[PDB]
């Protein structure tokens, strides 16, 4: 009642997450080494 | 669903890489739209 927070869907929700976690955080880190204007 | 077993610490997990999937969305995003280099 008071609790549950849905395993798989959080579990799937944290794996993805994570991933474009690591995909945006190489994506925008490799996005400023690729800028890294003036 | 269903599960209950650290439910806090992927309740956490997807809460933040959450934050930071937005963080970095909107962050990257606003990024390449500032690098606009090239």
């Amino acid at each position: 009642g008071a609790g549950s927070s849905s395993l798989e869907a959080v579990r799937r929700k944290i794996r993805s997450l994570q991933e474009q976690n690591y995909h945006l955080e190489n994506e925008v880190a490799r996005l400023k080494k690729l800028v890294g204007e003036r």
